[PDB]
């Protein structure tokens, strides 16, 4: 229906999922003039999404990502040069434009054994907000932050989505690799490993055993190591299309 048409639209709102879009249509909330008017029935996230509906439909150009990643790397370095920050996504692969920013972050103090340190992530969010790069928050957990940022003007940029994830240092590389993609690439490399007697997921790489259902993480200090384990020439992110 021209109304099903409505759920389609809604769901284009960050924060607004289906079940969630369904109901607002029962409340008779379809256009977003509807929504604007009715902030009271939306959560913080949905509201933020609504707030930058437009801006969020815009794609990010490399030049912008470049600058964005520098603010981010620069600032985290100031807090503690021992922090490792990596901007992933197609961007890392050379992409000419992007849809949002995905920052993977880590620290040697934080390992999968530790597993418990929000301040580690909060400290940086805070610093980014203080710099005024991060302008809003959608949601913010102990290990993941979803928000909005904006390059500063001097005279305007649209608001963009940014995500910061804090991963244990011991799973960081698998993670970066993983979030680096592409999808196919990932698929192709998992396939191979397997052929090599290993199973790789976004956090680990473990040797298989007989019967299959086997494991025990091998240490990884770099992306290179994963490729060594299955003995593949290392592929620079740029050669990661498939």
């Amino acid at each position: 229906d021209d109304t099903s048409s409505s759920i389609n639209f809604l769901t284009r709102v960050t924060g607004i999922g289906p079940s969630a879009a369904r109901k607002l249509v029962d409340e008779g909330i379809k256009t977003l003039e509807d929504l604007r008017k009715n902030e009271d029935k939306l959560n913080h996230h949905q509201r933020i999404g609504l707030k930058y509906f437009e801006d969020f439909e815009k794609r990010i150009p490399r030049e912008e990502m470049l600058q964005m990643q520098d603010i981010v790397l620069n600032e985290v370095k100031k807090l503690d040069p021992e922090y490792i920050a990596t901007v992933c996504g197609s961007f890392r692969r050379g992409a000419e434009s992007s849809g949002d920013m995905d920052v993977l972050l880590t620290h040697p103090n934080f390992t999968s054994e530790s597993s418990k340190q929000p301040k580690l992530l909060h400290r940086v969010v805070e610093q980014l907000q203080k710099v005024r790069f991060i302008t809003d928050t959608l949601s913010k957990g102990e290990t993941k932050f979803m928000g909005v940022c904006q390059l500063p003007s001097e005279n305007e940029y649209p608001h963009r989505r940014i995500d910061i994830r804090l991963i244990p240092k011991d799973q960081y590389y698998c993670g970066v690799l993983y979030f680096t993609g592409s999808d196919i690439f990932n698929k192709n490399m998992r396939a191979h490993a397997l052929e090599k007697g290993f199973t790789i997921n976004e956090y680990t790489i473990r040797p298989l055993g007989v019967t299959g259902v086997a494991g025990e993480p091998l240490p990884v200090d770099s992306e290179q190591d994963i490729f060594d384990y299955i003995q593949w020439r290392y592929r620079e992110p740029k050669d990661r299309s498939e």
